[PDB]
DNA sequence: TGGATTCA
DNA sequence: TGAATCCA
């Protein structure tokens, strides 16, 4: 996969510059994100493309979430997690890096979105008040560009739809990614839809395939 | 109906000291808000409370709407205004009211919540990025309060679940209302769910002027 | 389109 | 409470 937009807040141009730890936290996203491969045989990815919507978009989010947290030691918050916190304001962060650089605890929080647009106003916005709150450093956002998300679900948010709306995040760190395939065609499996679509022991496999 | 809960922004506090007419507007607000009366023959808001989500919201919204465009001058976006007005940012703001003062042009922009939580984080983004953009010079948003959601269509919005994001607000004139029946029984009629449960000729007799 | 409803 | 289907 790669990155082909993304939009940097200021503030987080500078916390990125200054800050080696937050700096590799964001690497690593970059990393998570660009990594997934298909066909698992391949090294690039490839997205079926025969018809409209015909693609799910969960297993690539589940494929990023994992290696964050088996290869990167990210915390992805567990389902015994959520139902404990979200009480108040609905669910906790998604996934997030924290670190002691010392004087002081910080954290990377992110989530990647895969429900509409209104869902993707509420990740930016529980974001936003984590920092807001100081319980995070800099926030993440990862969405598939609007080329790619012809070929996913239907009304699945995309990072143009979003883009608009990024202004509200100035004057916080804050970074928004667009993702998108190396290649559209035809001769390629289809994601598979549901969020059932790939189990824990599929992604594990396909994580694999990706790593070596 | 009855307003319960409010939040206003220290910037909207200030701007509606100041500034007579954008007071005005949000005192007609307040007041299409509180005119909804139910069932049609009472002077009251009882709301049927017989089963969990029992009763749907979108009729009180139309209700809301059409009080402030008929009574009060407001505009409500209609279809054909929403066709031709979207592009990446979503739809513009559901009703404002728009007038000339001091050499410029103002506008109070409001939204009556009736979708789920997610669309209510939407709606109060668009109004602040109208705010930012300098389109409404004050943004509110109507909400129904938790007591009475319980009653309304599942999993819709209440005043008490956005609270926590009213912070992401401050520093703009913003404001929140949570409003509450009068009454709780089983003696009335179910609100009707649904854009059209409740037919647009049965909201033109279900007035209250 | 959005609103609603029901199944997973 | 997200996903997919269906109609006011």
């Amino acid at each position: 996969m790669e990155v082909e937009k993304e939009f940097i807040t200021d503030e987080a141009k500078e916390l990125l510059s200054k800050d080696k730890l937050i700096q590799q936290a964001y690497n690593e996203v970059k990393t998570s994100i660009c990594s997934p491969i298909w066909p698992a045989t391949s090294k690039t990815f490839t997205i079926n493309n025969t018809e409209k919507n015909c693609n799910g978009v969960v297993p690539i989010k589940e494929l990023c979430y994992t290696l964050l947290e088996d290869t990167y030691n990210w915390y992805r918050e567990k389902p015994l997690d959520i139902l404990k916190l979200e009480k108040k304001k609905g669910g906790p962060i998604d996934v997030y890096k924290e670190f002691i650089e010392n004087s002081e605890l910080k954290r990377v929080g992110m989530e990647f979105e895969t429900g509409n647009i209104s869902s993707a106003h509420r990740s930016m916005n529980k974001l936003l008040l984590g920092l807001k709150h100081g319980e995070i450093d800099l926030a993440i956002i990862l969405m598939p560009i609007k080329q790619l998300a012809y070929y996913l679900t239907d009304r699945v948010t995309n990072f143009e739809e979003l883009e608009p709306y990024f202004e509200l995040t100035e004057g916080q760190p804050f970074i928004f990614i667009g993702f998108n395939a190396e290649a559209y065609n035809s001769n390629v499996p289809l994601i598979p839809k549901g969020s059932d679509g790939m189990s824990k022991r599929s992604i594990k496999k396909w994580k694999d395939k990706v790593e070596n």
